[PDB]
């Protein structure tokens, strides 16, 4: 028993983290096969970041302007290209520890582990949910750019995120491994707004199933609701509307506990309408939406 | 910016996890040099665990009764011995990926990362604090025993915990790597009481400094308190008394923010007597005590 926010084991990804330096700017890079991926703003000075012309800035850089280090080994840069907001540096050595991998673009509501790195050295791991407004609540200091987000399915590493910046609100933004930002953000030091956010309804329900599995049942009630009635309440409390596809995704948890999705929706409706009134669920005084149904099943089975 | 509960990168420990089977019972083992460390109840059947005589049970086992698998490779056991609640299996092969390590006994209030494992295979990583009543709030299912807790200091892994059992309150209990239980617990399937817990005062203070560093200041003011007067209030709210040694440990965070320890104590004393009043601190409606002063320094400057 016990339910905790858990990251994937990071060993496979630690073996791909390298340090990338261009002039006086140092950040992290991801070394897969003979290519090192990193944020393109590695070519910027602090002054350039206010209004960069990346195309012109890169034209002034040669392969020798990029120093890539894996541990204490210099990887010779023999080619460079920019794809969206990502810089791809071709190096003279293939990473011998390149795991089986894919580059994926995750959907809002989905989770991933972030291996926070500085100077190409991993310092910590934590889980993030991609908010409906395409931001994440991370922990990133100066030099953390190039740190990656990923999921592991047995032996294959699905890289989904690369860290690029922090918004005025304190939340974080980045790209997929093709260098396309999640959200409307740009890699320029200028105030940018993330949209109004919403609560990930299906994740709240998955977390209530995790709570019941752990013996936290005080919120269970003898009522059942309907999908349409629950959606009237959801809109008022800024919760995403529940769809039949989300009800289907909750199937395995509903089956493991013998608690119907609409029985659990009546618990959620009551929690929203009356408030939690200082009470707790799985140690939390708030309804948590950062766990997917797959995260809950993965943890409740092994 | 940002503050997140973060585990150490797990790669160095993943390379040490093995599967240990004895008869019908399978759990995890930790492979360092030519020794495999695992919980001694691997020699128990379900009925044996009710009231085991471990010495008698171990007499009945030989080296060939222990099946040890590192991935898809069997490691031959050539010696065995029991040290407290841990079984030490000498194997014919030294782990070629043994990191630089040490075995440490952690103090209550300190934190460590847990690499949760099943059948010798890592599944996830999360941070735990050793509660003042010597329990941890983890996530462990059947077969999780033998999973270890650790801290990493640059290249050295300090192993401090090995999982053995779950208590009636849903909390977890285990030993150091020498097999000595943390707390008054025994490796027997019998009802066992964990003592009354207390809040780790120095850790709440460290987290309040992390909140200030991240922009929260509503709880700050010019009021102060003596070390003695704060302790009179702390005792009422089941918080540990704050000592001058704890005040000294908070010194680096106090210097960084320019907020004296007793000034933060006055804010904490105020937060306990007056409540938060609908507000949050670092995305939480409750005061958190699972971050040490070192955990905060690591993220809020490191
Ligand atoms: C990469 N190493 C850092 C990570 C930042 C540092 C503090 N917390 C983080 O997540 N990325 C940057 O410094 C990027 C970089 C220029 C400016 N920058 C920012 O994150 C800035 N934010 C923005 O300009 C904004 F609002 F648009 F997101 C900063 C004010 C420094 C936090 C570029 C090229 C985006
Ligand atoms: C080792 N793989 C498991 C881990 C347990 C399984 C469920 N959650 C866990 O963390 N350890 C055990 O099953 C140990 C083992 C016998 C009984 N046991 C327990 O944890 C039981 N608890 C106790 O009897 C108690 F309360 F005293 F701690 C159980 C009821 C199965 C949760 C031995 C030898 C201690």
């Amino acid at each position: 028993s016990g339910f905790r926010k858990m990251a994937f084991p990071s060993g496979k990804v630690e073996s791909c983290m390298v340090q990338v330096t261009c002039g006086t700017t140092t950040l992290n890079g991801l070394w897969l096969d003979d290519v090192v991926y990193c944020p393109r703003h590695v070519i910027c000075t602090s002054e350039d970041m206010l209004n960069p012309n990346y195309e012109d800035l890169l034209i002034r850089k040669s392969n020798h302007n990029f120093l890539v280090q894996a541990g204490n080994v210099q990887l010779r840069v023999i080619g460079h290209s920019m794809q969206n907001c990502v810089l791809k540096l071709k190096v003279d050595t293939a990473n011998p520890k390149t795991p089986k991998y894919k580059f994926v673009r995750i959907q809002p509501g989905q989770t991933f582990s972030v291996l926070a790195c500085y100077n190409g050295s991993p310092s910590g791991v934590y889980q993030c949910a991609m908010r409906p407004n395409f931001t994440i609540k991370g922990s990133f200091l100066n030099g953390s750019c190039g740190s990656v987000g990923f999921n592991i399915d047995y032996d294959c590493v699905s890289f989904c995120y690369m860290h690029h910046m922090e918004l005025p609100t304190g939340v974080h933004a980045g790209t997929d491994l093709e260098g396309n930002f999640y959200g409307p953000f740009v890699d320029r030091q200028t105030a940018q707004a993330a949209g109004t956010d919403t609560t990930i309804t299906v994740n709240v329900l998955a977390w209530l199933y995790a709570a019941v599995i752990n013996g936290d049942r005080w919120f269970l009630n003898r009522f059942t609701t309907t999908l349409n009635d629950f959606n009237l309440v959801a809109m008022k409390y800024n919760y995403e509307p529940l769809t039949q596809d989300h009800v289907d995704i909750l199937g395995p948890l509903s089956a493991q506990t013998g608690i119907a999705v609409l029985d659990m929706c009546a618990s959620l409706k009551e929690l929203l309408q009356n408030g939690m009134n200082g009470r707790t669920i799985l140690g939390s005084a708030l309804l948590e939406d950062e766990f997917t149904p797959f995260d809950v099943v993965r943890q409740c089975s092994g």
